[PDB]
């Protein structure tokens, strides 16, 4: 896989962000994770986490997997990096996202994320508390 440039347009919630990608605004949904909705438990904390990560970043990058690049709602499906750190992984490592939506052939980073979830679970963090 390869990293491509993007710039933040706006934080949305724990697992969606609006970015400019190839000069066009698009909403990106984070591959392989699920954060609580804002109205749910840890929803606000997940939103805040992702928002701080993407807003504080000097460099945002998107990385498409091998398969489908847009979902049925038109959202970009990608791994999102903030100054080199994967947002998807980081949210799972903090116990603010579960590994989820693991579809065949867009699952390159599944094992990396499951390892983070295991460590989050062990620490009894947030969702796992
Ligand atoms: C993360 C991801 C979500 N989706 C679709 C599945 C779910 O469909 P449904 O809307 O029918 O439940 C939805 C969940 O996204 P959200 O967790 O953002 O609601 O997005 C994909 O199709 N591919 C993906 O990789
Ligand atoms: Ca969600």
């Amino acid at each position: 896989l390869h990293k491509e440039p993007a710039t933040l347009i706006k934080a949305i919630d724990g697992d969606t962000v609006k970015l400019m990608y190839k000069g066009q605004p698009m909403t990106f949904r984070l591959l392989l994770v699920d954060t609580p909705e804002f109205n749910e438990k840890y929803g606000p904390e997940a939103s805040a986490f992702t928002k701080k990560m993407v807003e504080n970043a000097k460099k945002i990058e998107v990385e498409f997997d091998k398969g489908q690049r847009t979902d049925k709602y038109g959202r970009g499906l990608a791994y999102i990096y903030a100054d080199g750190k994967m947002v998807n992984e980081a949210a799972v490592r903090q116990g603010l996202a579960k590994v989820a939506y693991v579809y065949k052939g867009n699952n390159t980073h599944e094992q990396l994320l499951r390892k983070a979830e295991a460590q989050a679970k062990k620490e009894k963090l947030n969702i796992w508390s």
